[PDB]
């Protein structure tokens, strides 16, 4: 039978001068008389006659090449391929084979003006909640004075690192864990393989999650100080690492000067109607303030108000490019539920103050990395190009809950088998161009979900295919503390366990495997910056391949028994050297030999 | 089975004071034993429990429902159904029960409370290109001028309706209609049914086109005039008709005031590099100006200059306002080539512009309609609201001439069956909201398209089709000026050929099949303002309902040999009496009898 073949990656797609040329691949009965490049000359759908090639590239598969004028237009290079026959029309797509013209955002893309995180296409990123990591050992008196949480009604609870994480007091319980602390264990991660950590907030605060912010422009104290943070920043500047923190700007915490509800101080919104920044809250008639989900905790910010504007993101000492210009210099920024960020305290004109700061950064740091925290259809904020990344929930980890832990965002049954999963990702990633593709944020659990390893529940053997997975799979991969060395727990307030350091709780047979995948994946051109098709996909199989210029990279998943499949023949499957890297399973002449629950990787 | 139906308006989608309340049907063995519904407060998903219901509301029918808080979130409210059993989960969406969790763009989706036209799903519309539809008797003194087309390089070609329309001079050949025969014609169409107007571009031009605008601020004296434009508007007005003008906006002509490129005005930015207007536009090196698909004639226009953007739309009286307000009152615009508007020559912030003309057209008619010309998917702008609705090339038009014509955008070469079709129909709506599906702008052929009588060839057969799907699909009807008579031709130098007035001459049988739809639609709540679900879709046959609050109105198309249908049953079959109103099916208890090339309609 016909089948066609085409990745977004060097093989086909090589710039020379101003002109990109895009190749295709062809092979089978009933060849088209010609192949069109349906592309987007500066937003005009296009048509550019493909030429066949004397030249064959690999033998019985021809090769047609056409071009895409690249000196002039917008930077987004969108195109799809038009298979024509006399009477019939197929058409070739990401999403493979169609008939009917696809969409704009379902076709295979290319960003030749790249002009984003660049850096950050190669990297592993460690996510750290600063109170449950590392505990310093010379404590200034202010981390550990005890004070009143107004937010809860109670006083922080000071507690022994290996006391337990109790139900009561969530937001309000504190170890004591610092930038200090991530400091002292620069190395324990530069061995582990992280080449930049996910820093949660660490602005003065009073919750142990530090999101009921009560200012932009110094660090907390219990967290440490300018001071903890000036070192974290410093000394991973040598070790090759990089750093991200997180941003809270859809709202603040009551407690903030700017919208005081506890009059402990003076000049709040709260029960003061002539605040300077009055505006920059929003209140109903009956004068209480708009809380982000009724946790009145965190205050609405209303981004009408043209101050506001200046002090968050525009204004030359705005917090946003504050944190990233001299002496920070900070990697970039976390966006906090990006999607609710915006005026009269709703998401009014939401993709005029996200597209916003992502300016502001890029005048400020040009190589700054933003990234969206989407738990849904996150597309559009992207589409529109408001940010460089957004943690990929709905494309990567939600997919993985499903097929391998049987579950949902919101834990409920799901039941999906591999080719129904194989066709989640892949369209959801055919919406983003491949550089695109590259950075994007797929971790597999979070601060905000239960610990991965607990959601498996009776299938927890499955949780390797996930940690292999993690990191063949497009896009930068992340890792939350306590994953690597095996920890456990259910959702907040467990999600967030004390880390232990006594090897006598780690499970270091995992800590290998973060590490080889990790090494594995800075070794591979492949498994970074590489394009990715899905090769086998049905009931509990999965098989796809990373691909550049000559490199190649095979993975299969089996979250059943062992068993055999039939690779249907593919280009991608003529490697010179199937030199297995990781798994416990044997490519044979075309067949697939798998051990059960299987995690598999080869390469050249 | 378990099987279920919904659709976004009354019965399921009913409003009720401060709080929108959400229904759904199902039919079918194993029914689930819980129902969330996710809906979208302000880009945040979140899950509504949905209750059964008491009332059976028919016999085989169970009803569950829940309620949108109208209190706050955004105008337009996606939702969709997320069904729970102990062990599996089921979602349904409009395009129907799928696994994957749904797209957020393709759940289904309300706008309450609704921003745009509401009057635009009530209107039909005719499209006219005035220098070939009417001459009036009184021709005026300059009306029958003949210039230099420096831009064709031949003086343009005065002619009399009957002669034949020939390649050559294109831009140059003039049959001599203005706007006074098109408001002595007015008879002609109120007879049609039509209630509005599209006017093609009537700004001062020496083309035939008017794509050239060469003077903004006044109608052309050969197309009309000022006073004449403002007569048109007299007659609709009293009449009641709406008139619709286009927006030529990517660009002006070249031979307009702003660029000169003929030595015959002053000030021009073409040979005079220090004037005013230079930044208006965007050139090159060799001093070439970014010309419109390298057609000097329309030089493209650098919306990065702020000058501009006050005199296009931002600006009080604004190109844009000007025709907004008296004293000429248009009732909104239609934007040629609205994709590619945008800075350095190019489509550079090319939604904030669209928005902003747009917006600007609005706040002068708060109750404006504006339409952009999209010959793709126009759907991220749709999503975007910076388009109230667009010429429906993609949405409905080409998926037709896909089935019915067989034939594509740019090729011929084309084979289609029902299904395949209804998805890609279903798909494109599923992307757009109710209150924009009836907004879109349906028509069959225009002024830039192949007549659709000669794209029919040997197949002219299925005309009947067309018109019926035309005025029954949802969204607004537009006849362009001829295909009532069954006018024809074949591209964009035969496409506007002279409206025939000889009744010898018409195809009078075509011209009552409109005149019956038309009415059918005007009599209808549904037509114009009812939900629409595909009931069966296969190979030659399509069957869909229209369906509002009690009314049902049938449709069944065969574009090939007559046969039987075993029609699925349903909860909106259980009409009271389907009485036929067009057609020669005959329906018998869900077995259809559709006869060969029939366009069958029933109500009840």
């Amino acid at each position: 039978m016909l089948n066609a073949w085409h990745l977004p990656v060097p093989p086909f797609v090589k710039q020379s001068k101003d002109q990109l040329l895009i190749t295709l691949w062809l092979t089978g009965e009933d060849p088209p008389q010609r192949i069109m490049l349906r592309t987007e000359h500066d937003n005009e759908e296009m048509s550019v006659p493909m030429h066949k090639q004397r030249s064959q590239p690999q033998p019985g598969v021809t090769a047609w090449r056409a071009a895409i004028d690249l000196s002039s237009g917008q930077p987004r290079r969108r195109y799809s391929f038009k298979l024509l026959w006399h009477d019939r029309q197929r058409w070739f797509t990401p999403q493979g084979f169609s008939r009917m013209p696809p969409a704009r955002l379902e076709q295979f893309a290319v960003d030749v003006p790249d002009i984003g995180p660049q850096w950050a296409a190669d990297q592993i990123f460690y996510q750290i909640f600063p109170d449950r990591f590392a505990r310093s050992l010379p404590r200034e008196a202010e981390q550990d004075h005890v004070y009143y949480h107004h937010a809860a009604g109670q006083e922080i609870i000071l507690r022994d690192w290996d006391e337990p994480v109790t139900a009561q007091a969530g937001g309000s319980t504190f170890y004591g864990g610092d930038l200090d602390g991530i400091s002292e264990k620069l190395p324990y991660l530069k061995k582990l393989g992280v080449t930049a950590l996910y820093l949660n907030p660490v602005f003065k605060a009073p919750s142990v999650h530090k999101y009921d912010t009560e200012d932009y422009r110094h660090v907390d104290p219990q967290f440490g100080g300018d001071g903890a943070l000036l070192r974290l920043r410093h000394n991973t500047q040598q070790l090759g690492m990089r750093l991200v923190l997180d941003g809270v700007f859809n709202h603040s915490g009551d407690s903030h000067a700017w919208f005081d509800r506890h009059n402990r101080g003076t000049g709040g919104a709260c029960h003061n109607p002539e605040s300077p920044w009055r505006d920059w809250y929003s209140f109903s008639d009956d004068g209480t303030a708009l809380d982000w989900l009724g946790y009145a905790s965190l205050p609405k910010l209303d981004y009408q108000s043209e101050s506001l504007v200046n002090e968050i993101y525009r204004g030359e000492d705005s917090i946003v490019r504050h944190w990233l210009k001299a002496p920070w210099n900070m990697d970039g920024w976390r966006l906090d539920v990006v999607h609710m960020l915006g005026e009269a305290g709703g998401a009014r004109n939401n993709m005029q103050h996200v597209a916003g700061i992502t300016e502001a950064a890029k005048e400020t740091q040009p190589e700054a990395y933003i990234v969206g925290e989407h738990f849904g259809d996150a597309r559009q904020w992207l589409q529109a190009d408001v940010e460089d990344a957004a943690m990929n929930y709905r494309g990567f980890t939600f997919p993985l809950w499903g097929f391998l832990a049987n579950t949902d965002i919101s834990y409920d049954p799901q039941q999906i088998d591999a080719q129904t999963c194989m066709a989640w990702m892949d369209n959801y990633r055919a919406g983003l161009s491949h550089q695109q593709q590259l950075r994007m944020f797929n971790q597999l659990d979070s601060h905000d979900t239960a610990r991965f390893k607990t959601l498996l529940g009776r299938d927890i053997a499955r949780l390797p295919l996930a940690v292999v997975w993690l990191f063949t799979w497009p896009g930068v991969p992340c890792i939350y503390y306590g994953d690597e060395v095996g920890l456990d727990g259910k959702n907040d307030p467990f999600c967030r366990k004390p880390f232990p350091w006594q090897v006598e709780k780690q499970d270091t047979a995992l800590f290998a495997l973060y590490q080889r995948m990790i090494a594995l994946r800075k070794k591979s051109q492949a498994l970074r910056h590489g394009g990715c098709q899905v090769l086998y996909a049905e009931d509990n199989v999965v098989v796809f391949v990373r691909v550049l210029n000559q490199q190649r990279v095979l993975v299969a998943i089996n979250r059943g028994e062992a068993c055999e499949v039939v690779l249907p023949a593919s280009p991608f499957l003529n490697a010179v050297q199937w030199q297995c890297k990781e798994g416990h399973g044997q490519l044979t002449d075309g067949i697939l030999a798998l051990p059960a629950i299987s995690a598999t990787v080869w390469m050249n």
